[PDB]
C-alpha cells in the first residue's frame, strides 16, 4: 500500500505532466497521495496563472465576514458577522492596518504558536466565497475555471444527466482568518490555488481516520452535536493541533505559499488559517473514485448548513433515501 503513514505529499509536475489534469490526479493517487487527505502541487516553472495581479483592487467583496470566536484557545467556534461591502483595495489596506496586520514573527512555526495562543481574542475579517476567477483565459493548464464539471463526471460514470453548474470561488484573507474543520460538500475533492500574498497553513485528518475526528468533535461540542448529527457541515468548529495530539487524533500540517496548489481528497477533514493579506481561488471537483464517497457522505438536515443549488441533484441521485429529509433542511 502506497503512503501507509498518510503523509502529505508534495508533487513537482513537469510542463508535460501539467497538461492533463485528470491524469495527474490519478497519478498522485497511484502514489498514495489521497491517504493524507491533502497534497501540495508546485506548478512547473514555465507556468503562470495570469500575467500580473496589479489590477485586482476594484473587485468587490460584497459581504465581508467578521469571524468572532467563542470558547477556549484550542477549542472554539466562530460565527460570521456580516460587514459592509468593500473593494479588494480597501480590504488590503484594512488587512495591513495596525489592528489587523500580521505581528512580527521568526518563522512559520512561531506564527503558528501565536495563532493558536491568540486567535480567539481577535475578530479578523474574511472576504470568502466570492464567485469568480483570477486565471487568465489563455492559461490552458490547471485553470480552475476550465475544469471538467462534477455534473459531467456524474453523467459519465452513472449515465444520468443532471442540472447544475460548478464555478470557482475567490477568498481574500488576512492574518488570523480561519477555515473551520470540514470536508467538502458531498465529500468532493477541492483544489485551491494561492494566487498572491501571505501563506495559508493547513491541518488535515487522513480520510481513513475521519470518524475519529468526528467522535472528538461530538465530545468537545456537545450541544452542537445534539443539535445536528453532522454539525461539522456547519463549518464553525476549531480544534487546535495540541488538542488533537492530546486526544490521539491522527493529522498532518503544511503551509501553502503563493503560487502553489493544494488538493483536498474525498472525506479529508481540513482546517487552517491565513498568515496575512492573501488571495486564493478554489473549486470542487470529482473523479470516478469520488462516487462511492458521495453516496456515503453525511448530511446536515437541521437547516444550518444551507448549500448551493447544485448539491440538490447530487443528493437526489446518489442518496435518494436521504433526499426528502435533506431537502426539508434546505426549505
Ligand atoms: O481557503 C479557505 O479559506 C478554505 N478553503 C478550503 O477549504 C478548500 O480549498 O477546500
Ligand atoms: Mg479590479
Ligand atoms: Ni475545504
Ligand atoms: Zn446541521
Amino acid at each position: 500500500a502506497q503512503n501507509p503513514n498518510c503523509n502529505i505529499m508534495i508533487f513537482h509536475p513537469t510542463k508535460e505532466e501539467f497538461n492533463d489534469f485528470d491524469k495527474y490526479i490519478a497519478y498522485m493517487e497511484s502514489q498514495g497521495a489521497h491517504r493524507a487527505g491533502l497534497a501540495k502541487i508546485i506548478p512547473p516553472k514555465e507556468w503562470k496563472a495570469r500575467e500580473t495581479y496589479d489590477n485586482i483592487s476594484e473587485i468587490l467583496i460584497a459581504t465581508p465576514l467578521q469571524q468572532v470566536a467563542s470558547g477556549r484557545a484550542g477549542v472554539f467556534t466562530q460565527y460570521h458577522k456580516k460587514k459592509k461591502a468593500m473593494t479588494v483595495g480597501e480590504y488590503r489596506h484594512l488587512a495591513n492596518s495596525k489592528k489587523y496586520q500580521t505581528p512580527p514573527h521568526q518563522n512559520f512555526e512561531d506564527l503558528e504558536r501565536k495563532y493558536w495562543k491568540n486567535r480567539i481574542y481577535n475578530s479578523p475579517i474574511y472576504g470568502a466565497d466570492i464567485s469568480g476567477s483570477l486565471f487568465d483565459e489563455n492559461t490552458k493548464q490547471w485553470n480552475l475555471g476550465h475544469l471538467g464539471t462534477i455534473q459531467d463526471l456524474l453523467e459519465k460514470e452513472c449515465g444520468v444527466v443532471i442540472e447544475g453548474v460548478n464555478t470557482p470561488y475567490l477568498y481574500f484573507g488576512m492574518w488570523k482568518t480561519t477555515f473551520a474543520w470540514h470536508t467538502e460538500d458531498m465529500d468532493l475533492y477541492s483544489i485551491n490555488y494561492l494566487h498572491l500574498g501571505e501563506p495559508k497553513t493547513w491541518y488535515v485528518v487522513p480520510p481513513e481516520h475521519g470518524q475519529r475526528l468526528e467522535r472528538l468533535a461530538r465530545e468537545l461540542f456537545p450541544g452542537s452535536s445534539r443539535g445536528c448529527g453532522a454539525f461539522l457541515r456547519h463549518k464553525v468548529a476549531l480544534i487546535s493541533p495540541t488538542v488533537l495530539k492530546e486526544n490521539g487524533i491522527p493529522f498532518n500540517r503544511i503551509t501553502q505559499e503563493a503560487g502553489e496548489f493544494m488538493v483536498t481528497f474525498p472525506y479529508g477533514y481540513h482546517a487552517g488559517f491565513n498568515h496575512g493579506f492573501n488571495c486564493a481561488e478554489a473549486i470542487n471537483f470529482a473523479t470516478p473514485r469520488w462516487i462511492d464517497y458521495g453516496k456515503m457522505a453525511s448530511q446536515c438536515s437541521c437547516g444550518e448548513a444551507r448549500v448551493t443549488f447544485s448539491m440538490d441533484a447530487f443528493v437526489r441521485i446518489l442518496q435518494p433515501e436521504r433526499y426528502d429529509l435533506w431537502k426539508r433542511g434546505q426549505d
